[PDB]
């Protein structure tokens, strides 16, 4: 059982002695040898308890001020991102974000700081469809790190995931489309995964952050108007890796083989398979390739 309190107390990654960390457990070593386990890094020199991240730690203030208007919160441990926006979604506008340093929720030994963590809230008018936004959260993040897309919502980098995406639905009745849009990127995860210090060696999670928000604001808003356009699908074709390639589709029925066909206007994965193109649904259906 992970302690909470003992982590978010040791959040700051700054040395504590044991006569405070003795408050937040009862078994003291077993509990940091707990931590140990799910891939967290406190190393003990002499006396002095201290936290390591795997990056340079956040600053919220330098985010806030480069994401302006947009509100957001910082918190280096919190159960999960997409709750928070959930939780507050009352006292949130457009674009305002939760961003973590770790999720106790959710990588198996994921990296404490070693990840782009973060999760804000985007509205649609009520009639509006989302059908495609997983392809839009995917592109846009593509597009900035320069990689490649797989349908539905992978980011890949040398045909391995850098990073997932999840998109909720809020249950609060706005009179509008509520989402809670979650991001994770993997920037240096320690270690069939891929991590943008490969591609950028001199990456700084605090540049990359509201680079990536910023042009997800954009293509939401395309998406707003545009929809799932031809130029959208001209831009996912540029960054498909699975581009009319012979495809694997995993179905509660079984695999169905064939060539990918790109994407239609609701988002849908196209393929050739025999002599009809056969169109799937993301969240049913997983692509591999054969």
């Amino acid at each position: 059982m992970m302690n909470f309190t003992l982590l978010t107390y040791l959040a700051d990654c700054q040395p504590k002695v044991r006569s405070e960390l003795e408050k937040f457990s009862k078994n003291l070593e077993e509990d940091i040898q707990q931590l140990r386990e799910i891939g967290l890094d406190i190393l003990v020199d002499g006396q002095d308890y201290r936290l390591v991240p795997m990056l340079p730690l956040l600053n919220p203030q330098q985010i806030s001020t480069a994401l302006f208007p947009y509100s957001i919160h910082y918190q280096p441990i919190i159960s999960s991102t997409n709750e928070w926006i959930l939780q507050n979604i009352l006292s949130l506008k457009k674009g305002d974000l939760c961003v973590a340093e770790y999720q106790t929720a959710g990588q198996w030994l994921s990296p404490f700081a070693g990840q782009i963590m973060f999760s804000f809230y985007w509205a649609f008018d009520p009639k509006k469809s989302i059908e495609g936004l997983s392809l839009v959260i995917g592109l846009a993040i593509a597009e900035v790190l320069n990689v490649q897309v797989k349908w539905p919502n992978d980011i890949l980098f040398d045909e391995r995931k850098l990073g997932g995406i999840l998109v909720e639905i809020a249950n609060h009745k706005n009179g509008m489309l509520n989402l809670v849009i979650g991001i994770g990127i993997n920037v240096s995860l320690s270690k069939p995964y891929a991590e943008v210090c490969e591609i950028d060696p001199d990456v700084e999670r605090q540049t990359l952050l509201p680079k990536l928000i910023q042009h997800l604001y954009t293509r939401l808003n395309i998406f707003e108007q545009n929809g799932i356009d031809e130029e959208f699908q001209q831009a996912w074709q540029s960054y498909n890796a699975f581009s009319n390639s012979e495809i694997n589709v995993l179905t509660e029925q079984g695999v169905i083989s064939g060539i990918e066909q790109g994407i239609d206007e609701r988002g849908y994965l196209k393929v050739l398979c025999g002599n009809k193109i056969q169109m799937f649904n993301g969240g049913e259906v997983s692509l591999r390739k054969k």
